[PDB]
């Protein structure tokens, strides 16, 4: 933990000797962060606030800059121990940048400016690049939110096709269980979080933590205990029911008996459990038409992805069965099994200052902002001499300037954007 | 940072409830952690010790169990505040487990026992169980590292047929700078010492400081400077020789790496068309090694195309295995690396006739990213518990370790019953209650890993 408490070395090697390669009479920068594409046609922005809070948690000191000096010239690389000397002594330690992004939650399609970073003094105005490396980061809380939230529209769904009360089913049916198929734990906190943007369950009690760490949220979310939850393979519903009478505390105690089978394809052995618990706990049937089995409902952790959950949920109605029968759970496919290119996220400079002339840097150039329309509610990327010219309005915040978080979100503002954006 | 530290929460939600499972009776688990399989057939264990140093830092707190037990009530699962309490008063918060794995940079087939963790306490049995979600997570480091070490045994085959010194090559033809491709810091700083395992190029920052922090290693890897695209576009399209001018004016000192970057297509000009043959002034005057890195093209063919390029510009010499070495310039090939396109460069490049040593290359997200805990099929599973003092079975089943054949050097899992001879139990007692027992420098992993081949 604590031997990580360095930010001058929280970048790539050559960032470190970065600022030499600028031209001469070079005083401000200016860079941008888009998804380019790729899996989804949108993305569910969440995770900077938690990255600001994290990464840059106190100002520089000499001492950073002492350590620094020290490995990065072991290390090969060139360190700009006047410029960062200066920033603790005459800028206090507060790293000079403005950060400006769409509100965490806000689901942007792709191809759109998400966040802006300029630099805010002209003698440090490298620092920005310097940062890159651990911005860019973002692309993993992002890129979960997105999944987690792609998913939620594929259960929407169907709830609305099958369930009497989709909204308050909904937020059950995807729960968490990554954390022990993740690369770490701070990524089990932040991912795990990245999915209770959209969900109430999760057993990644790391994003809990992280929650209410840097979203002000204490109990973000819920669990399932198990011994109701009971696991199985498919083929014991298929045995105890003819070859018995376990109806023992299921219907005396009358709890909600979940049961989860770990063998066989996700798809079928869903469908066989819903059959085989149909015949031997009886259903009702909904104001939608479809059926709905009494105390019994099953859970399906194997297995699960995007594209398997779709034809579950495909299979399943078809047979006549609400979507409030079933309950899904992901884990490595969720926190683990995606990566920078799942939705080509990258961080662009799009304009420098040389000689008190800002050029552009060559997608998109110059200094930009994300436009929402207020009609429509459409979003479009525009040059910051496009906001004057009604119908529009910038879409981007300044969150951090200058050392100072200037806005923050609770985990609950961040649901409230995520849930109202719908497709 | 600091929210995380608490240690009865870094483990599934159900998995704190787990206790509550076990019969009546139980006094002793036993766990093993394998490779079931996967990608490829062996694997370089590591990351283990950084785990359980991080992880596992100091002794469990009542504020820990007064928190968690709060926490985990709200969250809906039960937590045995009892077992936690007596733990604390009772074993002065110790976890009572001892832990048992092959050293840091071996590497070990898939289906073998990597792994032993065993209760030393009769009441608090369940903790192995309870620490199960934080110790699986050593599949990442165990899957970096094997791809690291995959990659560098493809390049060890070419350097060994092409290269007057191969072992001298080597360890810097695989640079990560999987940085900012990677899920969150801690991941980049474990992933990044799992690659320098197998190397000694990094740009990950990270991996230095928790290769000295937990691997005793206080400068692991090195790096160079290398020019940014965006950067060089910034002089402008005018002073855009200038700009790698500069480039070379700041770093390309006689000893010196420097990085610049061009496409395919300027390279092409540049030769032809003399607009900077100014340039290779201070390339060759300086004496250091500039290391050309293209942006467009195919990563396969451009790698050829700028070899031929620069064997026109800078001509070559040909080394004892009759293979062509550029003079001063080299080529870095970032873009589009993996295992299986790595040895396609490879491939063609000699085929052509240059020497391995003209190219070195860097990977990113497919090195510190895109793995999963499929990639090798990892798991961790009881095989054992003890129950009204009788030990009873739950691949493998019983109390487990792993043997090393003396005379082959072959691994094998057996029973602990079958040390009865003429193999050594290839695990070693790291940790004990609260006790790290055993640590290894990164040049020790280094050193064990360096010693597979294959």
């Amino acid at each position: 933990m604590h031997y990580l408490d360095n930010l001058l070395l929280n970048t790539d090697s050559y960032k470190a000797s970065h600022w030499l390669q600028y031209p001469p009479g070079t005083d401000a920068s200016f860079f941008y962060v888009e998804s380019r594409g790729g899996v989804y046609d949108q993305t569910a922005f969440f995770g900077l606030q938690s990255i600001l809070k994290e990464a840059i948690n106190r100002p520089v000191t000499h001492a950073d800059i002492d350590d620094a000096k020290a490995l990065l010239a072991a290390h090969g690389e060139p360190f700009n121990e006047a410029g960062w000397r200066d920033i603790v002594d005459r800028l206090g330690g507060q790293l000079p940048i403005r950060i400006r992004a769409v509100p965490e939650g806000c689901v942007v399609p792709t191809h759109n400016v998400l966040m802006t970073i300029e630099s805010t003094d002209a003698k440090a105005f490298w620092v920005p690049s310097y940062l890159e490396t651990l911005l860019l980061r973002v692309w993993y809380p992002v890129t979960v939110a997105t999944v987690s939230w792609q998913v939620k529209q594929i259960v929407r769904d169907f709830l609305q096709r099958t369930s009497d009360d989709p909204e308050g089913q909904l937020p059950f049916k995807l729960f968490d269980f990554g954390a022990r198929g993740v690369s770490s734990l701070g990524s089990a906190a932040l991912g795990g979080a990245a999915h209770l943007v959209n969900f109430l369950g999760t057993d990644t009690l790391s994003a809990l933590l992280l929650a209410r760490a840097h979203y002000h949220t204490p109990v973000a979310g819920y669990s399932f205990p198990a011994a109701v939850a009971v696991v199985s393979d498919s083929y014991d519903i298929y045995r105890a029911i003819r070859e018995h009478t376990l109806r023992e505390e299921i219907i005396a105690s009358g709890a909600t008996v979940f049961i989860r089978p770990d063998s066989g394809d996700p798809v079928d052995v869903v469908e066989q459990c819903l059959l085989l618990l149909d015949e031997a706990f009886g259903h009702q049937v909904n104001g939608k038409g479809y059926k709905v089995l009494n105390h019994v409902r099953v859970f399906q952790g194997d297995g699960i992805n995007p594209q398997s959950l779709r034809a579950i949920l495909e299979r399943i109605t078809a047979a006549g069965y609400a979507a409030d029968n079933v309950a899904f759970g992901m884990g490595g496919a969720l926190l683990q099994k995606v990566d920078r290119d799942t939705q080509k996220f990258a961080l662009k400079c799009s304009a420098v200052r040389v000689d008190g002339a800002w050029i552009d840097v060559y997608s998109k150039r110059g200094r930009l902002t994300l436009l929402r329309d207020r009609a429509t509610g459409q979003y479009r990327s525009a040059l910051l001499d496009e906001v004057a010219t009604g119908d529009s309005d910038d879409a981007l915040v300044t969150v951090w300037e200058n050392g100072q978080m200037l806005r923050e979100w609770t985990l609950e503002q961040v649901r409230a954007h995520a849930d109202a954006a719908r497709l």
